[PDB]
C-alpha cells in the first residue's frame, strides 16, 4: 500500500530475456502456422471468430517497440497465439498439435527463466 512495498524483483534483464524466448520459439520446427499474422482476406471464418489475432511476429515487433509494459504482459500475447489456435483447430490436425507443442515448449522456458 501507501509506502509499504514488497522487496525489488530485478526487472531489468526481463526484455533480453523475453527476446531469447522468443527467439527460441520462432526457430522451433514446428513455429510455422504462428510466424506470421493469419491471412483474414484467405482464411475464411478467422476474421469473425477470432477476436484478437496474434503471432509472433506481432508480439517481435510489440517487445521491439516497448509497447509491453511487463513480463506478464507479454505471456498473455504468447498464450493468445496458442488459445486462438486451439479455437480455430482441431486437435487433430497438424496445426492443432502444433499449437500444443508450442506451448508445452514455452511454458517451461518460462518457468525454468523467471520462476
Amino acid at each position: 500500500s501507501m509506502s509499504v512495498k514488497k522487496p525489488k524483483r530485478d526487472d531489468s534483464k526481463d526484455l533480453a530475456l523475453c527476446s531469447m524466448i522468443l527467439t527460441e520459439m520462432e526457430t522451433h520446427e514446428d513455429a510455422w502456422p504462428f510466424l506470421l499474422p493469419v491471412n483474414l482476406k484467405l482464411v475464411p471464418g478467422y476474421k469473425k471468430v477470432i477476436k484478437k489475432p496474434m503471432d509472433f511476429s506481432t508480439i517481435r515487433e510489440k517487445l521491439s517497440s516497448g509497447q509491453y509494459p511487463n513480463l506478464e504482459t507479454f505471456a498473455l500475447d504468447v498464450r493468445l497465439v496458442f488459445d486462438n489456435c486451439e479455437t480455430f483447430n482441431e486437435d487433430d490436425s497438424d496445426i492443432g498439435r502444433a499449437g500444443h507443442n508450442m506451448r508445452k515448449y514455452f511454458e517451461k522456458k518460462w518457468t525454468d527463466t523467471f520462476k
